[PDB]
């Protein structure tokens, strides 16, 4: 934040470093000048009056620091619900780095209330092509409450958690209700569309949810982990995706000696060149993946490669 967000930081921040080599740079030149003067027996103040003015940078420092609190805890508790799906499940992983990076893609994309809103939108739909529907909308949920609550009153917060026990069969009561959004709320726990009213909350509060072709599209890698349950399978739709996107989509599922043979050749030939390749279930040959997928990944452009796993596997 220091360093993007205000231009005055980085400058304040710059001319401090600037301030500090030119002291130096002063204090060794008056140094070789003295030496001189004794063999042979302006600047400085300048420097002395910029660092003087230089100083007054502290009050500045510890008000922008203090106005940027609330989105800083608000970022820890994100975080902390972020590595906790973490614990639930062994396929929602979260990173550190990539959290810098869309952090970083925030500032690329009230001051503070609507940086605060375009950091739950852009980290939400970034962070949540990763789930299973319904731990996405207790992501949904969850990240309404840490917006609301703090930017609403408890009477409000009260009324929202009345709602959610009434909706998850803990209690039953008249919220203290303060429009014609609780009302049609109201409504719906009345006419019991559970997911109705899920779907009314992400209405009311989500706006954009990014869709499979964006989030493959909005990336500069070559390594992509494509997961669906043993139900469903987005392989021909990708194969579609790729005819949209003007790919070749070269579907290998693994198997024998063989096929393994053929897909890494096919995949040296897709770095050496560029294309599309689909692993499909990738479970098939799991040490063969975890020994040479592993090894070759630790550079051509236009080269993007999936994998495929399943939610029930190893």
């Amino acid at each position: 934040t220091l360093t993007e967000e205000n231009a005055e930081m980085q400058r304040k921040r710059e001319d401090l470093i600037k301030l500090n080599t030119e002291y130096r740079l002063k204090l060794k030149n008056l140094e070789k000048r003295l030496l001189e003067e004794l063999n042979n027996s302006k600047e400085a103040m300048n420097i002395e009056k910029k660092l003087s003015e230089s100083e007054e940078f502290f009050p500045q420092f510890d008000n922008l620091v203090e106005e940027y609190s609330i989105i800083g805890k608000h970022s820890v508790k994100i975080f902390s619900m972020l590595e906790k799906f973490g614990q639930f499940h062994w396929f929602y992983g979260i990173s550190i780095g990539q959290f810098l990076s869309c952090f970083k893609r925030v500032f690329i994309k009230t001051r503070v209330d609507e940086i605060l809103w375009l950091l739950y939108q852009e980290v939400y739909c970034q962070f949540s092509t990763a789930l299973d529907k319904k731990f996405k909308m207790i992501m949904a949920m969850t990240m309404f409450c840490l917006y609301k609550f703090d930017i609403e009153s408890e009477q409000y917060k009260e009324a929202v958690l009345t709602m959610i026990g009434v909706l998850s069969e803990s209690s039953d009561g008249v919220p203290k209700l303060t429009n014609d959004d609780l009302r049609y709320l109201w409504d719906y726990v009345t006419t019991k569309s559970y997911i109705s009213a899920l779907n009314w909350f992400k209405n009311e509060f989500f706006v954009d949810e990014w869709n499979i072709a964006d989030v493959v599209a909005n990336s500069e890698n070559n390594y992509f982990t494509m997961a669906s349950e043993r139900d469903v399978d987005g392989t021909f739709k990708l194969i579609e995706l790729a005819k949209a996107s003007k790919e070749s989509l070269k579907i290998i599922p693994l198997g024998s000696i063989e096929n393994l043979n053929y897909a890494q050749e096919e995949i040296s030939k897709s770095k050496i060149e560029g294309g599309w390749i689909l692993l499909q279930n990738i479970q098939m040959s799991l040490s063969w993946v975890k020994t040479y997928l592993h090894k070759h990944v630790e550079e051509h452009e236009k080269f993007k490669m999936f994998m495929t796993c399943h939610l029930t596997g190893d």
